[PDB]
């Protein structure tokens, strides 16, 4: 599937977000080499340090089903420009994905920035 | 179901753990009010602080799929006595579950302790 | 020094808190067996999962100076009743302190609950 | 000062690390606009996810003492080439420091890479 369809999956994933403290909904969608998609959203805690990001939710759900080979991930939020993952998600993406895996950052108004896991974290 | 079946499901969940640094696999299985089961495992990182626990992987999976009403959780590891979740897991369960929700801590050699989300975190 | 003086140290520590997202200031003060006090406050991030608690700040600062034997800690916030540490701070306190180390939870209106590190985290 | 002196201070900071699980000591030293130095080290937990990095321990110490204006940081570990901070550390530095603040990554065998907070986290 193409980047436009994986972005839609992230738009759908995002609607499921648990965010009463920030009210800021993020969604992600991870695609395996076999073509399966894993959806993820952010999940907050009143104790802010325990908040979990969409990207990590999607990745942990894929690992938990025994899927380990990932080709791309799309990430979506209602920002002005597409905003990239926070530094802690980038680090997890580096652990679980290859340097060349595609990352499509997007917002709800059609903006798109394609990058890679490696480029997101210089020297990781 | 029953508690012995949710423990079996956690036993199976533990097999998917990603643990190359600690080598220590954990599994959890979460039961919804409707009787849906969600499995999780711990997922580690070379940066230790970014490691994620079994209980969280199950809970965040359920949230991401739209389930928010949980009746019980089982947690399993190769320990001597059954061990309770770490304090950060306890804090997540308090946010996402009711104080009366049932927690079965088990090992691979028979031992079972049953407790509750509330009893695990006094004053939370 | 007594619990009333360690609580004052926490009241002073709290004024230094970095919290633009929650605007909720916490302070702590850790006392060594030799009588030295370490002050700590919470420090937030726009990426909420990276927020750090007062208790952890105080503890990490004590370790970083080579102090390892702790007799008590006081914790203060502007809550109705004294509120206990979040589950992740409890876990760190367990790693670095003895089960019998004293914890004074307090607010700005004189309320005080004394407990212990061990009692804060059943079975840790 | 100079970069070689801040590196020496990180070399000293690393000696206080609490690392019984990874065994891997890291040090950091942070320099304020006024020329005050704050040292930190990594502090580990049996629950890997609760581990804290050197860079954070230094930064949170400075904040807790009222210093918020940072001109440079040095970070030191026993690696083959100098290694950059993990993504979660990068995200903290972005919040607490200016994009132009100077970062010296060093090892114990001569190697030095100088970079910046901004260069370490593109698009942050
Ligand atoms: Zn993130
Ligand atoms: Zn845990
Ligand atoms: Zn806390
Ligand atoms: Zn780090």
């Amino acid at each position: 599937m193409n980047s436009k369809q994986l972005i839609q999956e992230a738009i759908e994933a995002r609607k499921q977000a648990y965010v009463p403290y920030s009210k800021f909904q993020v969604g992600a969608a991870l695609l395996t080499q076999d073509g399966k998609v894993y959806r993820g959203c952010n999940v907050e805690n009143a104790s802010y340090g325990l908040c979990n990001c969409a990207e990590r939710t999607a990745l942990f759900k894929a690992v938990s089903e025994g899927d380990k080979e990932f080709v791309a991930i799309a990430i979506v939020a209602d920002t002005k420009r597409p905003v990239p993952p926070c530094g802690a998600c980038r680090q997890v993406m580096v652990e679980l994905c290859k340097q060349d895996t595609k990352v499509y950052l997007s917002n709800l108004h059609g903006d798109v920035q394609e990058t890679t896991v490696g480029e997101l974290l210089p020297g990781a």
